[PDB]
């Protein structure tokens, strides 16, 4: 099924770099034009998007009215919400990137938020364009052998759940 993630432009804590998982920050000026690129940028298709603002504003500026679906929201990082990468404990980063084994307090675990994104994915019974998270992304990618890492406001098509198609990237 050929499906369409995009990650959401940037906000603030992209260059603090800050842990942003459901904290409701709004895209930065340069997020918005990130945005807007996108627009003739992405297939003509049924869109859908993660409920939080940063996802909502970057679907609208790329001219879509997705369907919202908390379940296409980055991972919930609880008491971890708005932690520096930097300083995060050595137990947590080698968990979050291996992907794997990976519980904040008061938040999700890596294996549930998987289960949350395959299981939409899942549902998806036509091809669709998806605003989302970087962490959404990253864990379709690595579930399809790939490194799940890209900019935000790009985009990664996919053949779910075969292959990735193609990565796009704008400036």
């Amino acid at each position: 099924m050929e499906l369409w993630l995009v990650r959401h432009g940037e906000t603030l804590w992209n260059r603090e770099g800050r842990l942003l998982g459901w904290t409701d920050l709004p895209l930065t000026a340069e997020g918005e034009a990130q945005a807007r690129r996108l627009k003739g940028a992405l297939p003509s298709l049924p869109a859908f998007s993660s409920d939080l603002l940063r996802a909502r504003r970057t679907a609208e500026l790329a001219g879509f009215s997705p369907r919202l679906y908390p379940e296409l929201r980055e991972i919930h990082f609880g008491a971890l919400e708005g932690a520096l990468w930097e300083t995060m404990d050595p137990r947590y980063k080698e968990a979050l990137l291996r992907f794997q084994g990976f519980h904040p307090p008061g938040g999700e675990s890596l294996s549930a938020f998987q289960e949350r994104v395959f299981r939409f994915l899942e549902g998806l019974k036509a091809p669709a364009v998806l605003f989302t998270h970087g962490g959404v992304v990253r864990a379709v990618l690595r579930a399809l052998g790939e490194d799940g890492l890209v900019p935000p406001g790009s985009a990664v098509a996919v053949d779910w759940p075969r292959r990735v198609l193609v990565r796009l990237a704008l400036d």
